[PDB]
């Protein structure tokens, strides 16, 4: 629980901001059909033109104000269009003859709108929320959405909105002026309200997940992590046990520990679990991989393009699971039960490091001859699935930052998924739709099986001609699951975004999602 | 036309062997619930241990021979295991006193064998014929194999078997009977003749592509298919610089400028002899080497060595074309169209930056000479939806990055249409050579939006190069079914340091299953 | 105070010559008016032939020897030339029949010779040195030297002159007296023992440097600087890790951290007696060895066996106090400032991406564990202004681009303010040490510009590393003239597999 | 516009002949809007004419005496509003 030191600036624990400004909006929704009213604060509207590509901007929906009306009228509107991404900013006297703000964001000439599109819209819009000093926003739907992409417009526009500040000491922002109101203007409102405060628990269920991650790996350790695991699971109210090198040793998780040997800190295994109030009918098991750091070891990331600044994300599969767990703590879902797990440790150079060419014992009795140091995710993970698939869950489902491969494969925006059962990975794809989260299945290829055969251990930890990394790794991984329903996904492309220089805490809304759902 | 020579010791032709040592094999089908004859030659039984892994040998089979059956009974058998690929034979006299050879393949412990599984089989199998010079195979299936797997089996083992001796010069002959002892055998006549075509188209596509790029150049590669759709009776026409130039392929032509050998477009044609109802474009892409230009292959692990096998592309549709052209399909008509050029580096070649307009009005800024694949397949999709067809696919090793996603034993695939699709991964299932279903992801669009150009060859930041080309060539179909199937990582065996001839099972079975 | 060992043959302290074979030769000048005596040893004349390349030798000093006259007449001396670099021996009997050698260095056809051009006058002088078991050498200046060039002349000769042998288990006659024959010897008399004093801070600076990492580190160099205080007589006083946690060097510290040697902050100061009326702090970049932490210095020309010098900074500031301490120059106050660590691999190592706060507040985003020294020069920074100066000024082999910028022979200079930069400049000029300015690019400074953290360490796009550290530095100095010179180009010398000292004589031009 | 502090509020000093622009550009108006180097933000409305006008704003930071680099942030600032504005006449106010 005490978080090792070597000078006494080291942090001993991970900054964590619950109370959000983004809590303390108040959400409200309308019906467009009774008319809008353009009284304080900013008001956009939401505009299409479909067929028409960069058509003009006609805004559709009543307002209940004649100078505002007068404003927004077709022959004053057609010198905008409505290009996706496209904003404006209007300035008027209303009515009562007070100084109102108006404006759109153009949602292109589709109609079903798709998803990178939404968050552009949404992106958008934040940038009118920036470097603006407003007091209440007003959200006018002249689009069509589904209740599941309503509800991603807020939590997008929640996380986009929030701006991580937990670092800063002499360049915080003095302009930060968050809204205190959120009106939202659509039809048929009575059936969106509901997904507003499910947007906001996903929301910071995300926004938690990415603070986790965002944090560096001096303040984020095994130790200091587990603490705000524990810290988390006694604000939900859900069981918690959190193992340290003893009870592992006892174990025999010779995979996991051998990760963390070179570290100063020790090995700490996350287990927390939400029972269901009554009739547990699915049990299911979540494993997140947890590096607080990837050096690399001894096959130390020295190569060009390894990309070692960037390892401290690699707990971003931890992250998700925890994300999820403050979801699936909050929304209190019925006739489940759900673990989350996560091995937790760090990859460092030591003299107690584990070597290349060191054969280590799982805690299945399975050896394994390493032949990377740096492929040390797949190993915490294979007694984290050990240990899951003693727990007799149904589904066992991993998140991990696994194979930088996967830049190669889907790239930046699309997850992968691995798995040993059909009907598993349709369920995480159907959670990826719902969850907004896109993940594309990918194949376990067999015939690679055989690069695995070690001369001398059991299998090998890595293959050395097979370069698709991304399906060997998840051939290891398939070893470590006798007769259990698993799926892996793989997400250390998408996990972190690159142009805006932050994380994406990607999986939670998809795992929660696949407990929902179920 | 007349291939360019520097030397008069250059080639001008590539040698091909049309007669196989296969074709002299005659196969003969026999049920199993009869029981073997063994006569003549070697007699090899294929065996697996359901639940037992790496268990012991049992001759399910009845065998009408005292002195082979002996030989046979557990007793004997159970000191060989059924691991996968292990086999041993034996050299006996059986009752009339004639020297035969019997043995057996292990299967391993799964029923339901993968075609990897039956590939390290037949390979097995191969090994002891390499090694015999007898006259007669027998093979026993105690093994459950549908009617595709068995008749993949016999594709394999032709292919395997069949040793190219073009190039060499300067201990055995091949057999001339096959028998087959299988369940059900009546079943799987039927795909015995069908497995032998499937077989040429691939071994033939193997031979161009094994052929080195000296042989195997953008006019002797050109002239292999005249030579080919002559003896078919396919309608063919090669395409010259000149009419190139009036239909203004101008990415295609710019990757040859730096080539001694002319561009060639192959555009074979094969009609069915009544109502098409269906009509098809194979586009293949017909790279004859690959030095990558002036953005040379230079780095580690390029493989420059290995860039004859550019053309496999090419190689799967000219195989496929035997196949069709064999098989004669019905209510069908097909075009199997390659954009055939050289990339070099040259006074003449192209440079990176320059930017070149496809026959569609496309501006494009070269990003990198290396590839040139995409920018050759561009102008033959072009050519392709001006035929007005209703499925246009093309083959291609295009991309390196499909090494480190679906590797050596997995092709990708891509399309702007999901039943297309469908129907390739569905002959993938038949054909049994593998394909995965990979996105073309719309979001990536945008890294190929150039600031002089109508749009990049290639992204300078996304490394999901696979999915990037993709993108680059969806923008070369603008209203046509389209189904892009990268091959960069499956074309060669690098083990077996040959070709794998893939794609022609694939798409023959695409054109005759639809 | 005490060394940390591994084993017990791991060592305690860096051997350290003070009283070197150069302190010992009694050095005379004479005028040239009077004629020269060729009394014993080796005599050499410096020559030169304006206009003509490699023109004929001409002596013109008068030889108070009739013998030795004849043989240094014109048809005699006209076969040799003045080929810059080029020297001769002679051997010949004088008036009394004793056995003389005398000969000549060539210093080209070029009146005012440049560095370059006598270091090699210096170098083909010492040649004739190391091959001779000579007990007197005699230099006559039959060429144009101003008074400064002078020191530089008997500086570089006992530099070059001088061999390190500390770390020899072998071996293997170093000259007593020195004569100098110059015009206006009355005025060059003075450079002569500032000459021996700027040159040990020179040595001093190169012995730092040219000991090994594992003689050399944060204690025992910092066991050196208060053994180096207390010969001379600065106030001194070296901080610890308990307080430089109570200061808050948090960037200091965290660079450290890998290391089985404990920081150490050296803080060395010379007080004026009287009426001090500027206030100067000198900062040196103190890494006893730069590993490069978990950005290990693993690819190609990273030159790991060379980052034993990246203390040279330090060993420049330390060379500067040795200096001031000796000559004491008057109505000044100066701090010798350095933040001394080592840069390792560790459990206990520092991570990229990690952040860090620096003594004044500010947050850092740690880029690359490679980029060290400008964590621990940014706590030293502000702990510089903190002492309330006119000037601070630091020196460090910070960034290898210096290599690409200019090379080995100048070093880069940057700065806030541009008077502090032109007296640092103007001693470029005096000490002979080449300092060429560079300037400080405010649109990079964007590019630093972290997410979560105040400021970036590193950038990730522009490759200005030399521009952009210094941007970094910028930010730790608030109201303060600063001047930053970055030496990592300059401070080895890779020809001659040997420290250059290179900044002691540059400092100490600019404080005297 | 700058504000010689830190990415301070914006301040119009200039004298507008329109009532209506006037009440935009006010004080209590522009204070939600900050100066930061390249920051900028324009509005739409309409003048004592009744005609759509369009009025905003371009940080020129806190430092007077700008740059060349600076000035090329300001000119990249007020380019970008006029590729994505179908505009008639650009008008530059230097305060
Ligand atoms: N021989 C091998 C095979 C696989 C790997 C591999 O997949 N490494 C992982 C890793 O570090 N696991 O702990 C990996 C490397 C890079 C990235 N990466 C993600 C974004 C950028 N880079 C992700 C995973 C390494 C070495
Ligand atoms: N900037 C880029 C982006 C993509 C590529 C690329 O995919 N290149 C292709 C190619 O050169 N096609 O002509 C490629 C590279 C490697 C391989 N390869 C296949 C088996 C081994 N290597 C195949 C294709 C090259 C450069
Ligand atoms: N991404 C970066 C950017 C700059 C640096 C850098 O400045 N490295 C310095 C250093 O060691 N700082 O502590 C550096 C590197 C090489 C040399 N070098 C000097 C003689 C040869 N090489 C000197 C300094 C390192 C990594
Ligand atoms: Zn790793
Ligand atoms: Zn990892
Ligand atoms: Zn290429
Ligand atoms: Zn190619
Ligand atoms: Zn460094
Ligand atoms: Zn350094």
């Amino acid at each position: 629980s005490e978080v090792p030191q070597v000078v006494s600036l080291d942090p001993t624990s991970i900054p964590i901001e619950y109370n959000t400004p983004i809590h303390d909006i108040k959400v409200q929704v309308y019906d467009i059909k009774g008319g809008c009213n353009v009284e304080e604060g900013l008001t956009i509207f939401l505009v299409n033109n479909p067929g028409k590509e960069n058509g003009p901007v006609k805004i559709s929906s009543k307002v209940n104000d004649k100078q505002v009306s007068e404003f927004l009228k077709d022959e004053n509107m057609e010198k905008f269009n409505v290009k996706l991404g496209t904003s404006k900013h209007f300035y008027m006297f209303n009515d009562n003859k007070n100084s109102v703000a108006v404006g759109y964001v153009g949602c292109g000439s589709v109609a079903d709108l798709s998803e990178a599109d939404m968050k552009r819209v949404v992106l958008s819009l934040v940038t009118m929320l920036h470097d603006n000093k407003l007091s209440k926003l007003t959200v006018v739907f002249e689009i069509n959405v589904d209740k599941n992409l309503f509800r991603f417009f807020l939590e997008t526009l929640f996380y986009e909105y929030m701006t991580d500040e937990r670092f800063k000491s002499t360049d915080k922002n003095v302009n930060m002026e968050y809204i205190k109101h959120l009106g939202v203007y659509i039809n048929n409102a009575d059936t969106y309200k509901e997904e507003v405060e499910k947007a906001r628990v996903y929301y910071f269920g995300t926004y938690y997940a990415s603070q986790l991650i965002a944090a560096p790996s001096n303040y984020c350790n095994p130790v200091s992590l587990s603490n705000a695991a524990v810290e988390l699971a006694q604000k939900l109210n859900l069981e918690y046990k959190i193992l340290g090198v003893k009870e592992l040793e006892e174990l025999k998780m010779g995979a996991y520990l051998s990760v963390g040997k070179g570290s100063m800190y020790p090995n700490k295994f996350i287990h927390l679990t939400y029972k269901s109030k009554g009739d547990v009918k699915k049990k299911i098991a979540l494993v997140g991989k947890g590096i607080t750091f990837d050096s690399g070891g001894y096959n130390l990331k020295a190569a060009p393009g390894s990309m070692i600044d960037l390892m401290k994300f690699d707990m971003s599969g931890c992250a998700a699971v925890l994300g999820c767990a403050y979801c699936v703590g909050t929304l209190k879902p019925e006739n489940v039960e759900i673990h989350f797990l996560s091995a937790v440790c760090e990859n460092m150079v030591s003299k107690n490091s584990y070597r290349p060419g060191d054969i280590i014992t799982a805690s299945n009795g399975k050896t394994i001859e390493v032949g990377n140091t740096d492929a040390e995710g797949r190993l915490t993970l294979a007694d984290a699935l050990v240990y899951a698939e003693k727990l007799g869950v149904d589904y066992i489902v991993d998140i991990a930052t696994l194979t930088g491969a996967m830049l190669y494969s889907l790239g930046t925006s699309y997850a992968g998924v691995f798995g040993n059962n059909e009907e598993l990975i349709n369920k995480i794809l159907q959670s990826s739709k719902t969850s907004n989260e896109p993940v594309w299945w990918l194949p376990i290829i067999n015939e690679y099986r055989a690069t695995l055969n070690s001369k001398y251990a059991d299998i090998n930890q890595i293959s050395s001609s097979v370069k698709a990394s991304s399906i060997v790794a998840s051939l290891f991984l398939k070893e470590f699951v006798q007769n259990t329903a698993w799926a892996h996904i793989d997400i250390a492309g998408v996990s972190w975004n690159f142009k805006a220089r932050k994380p994406k805490g990607f999986g939670v809304r998809l795992l929660t999602e696949f407990v929902l759902n179920d």
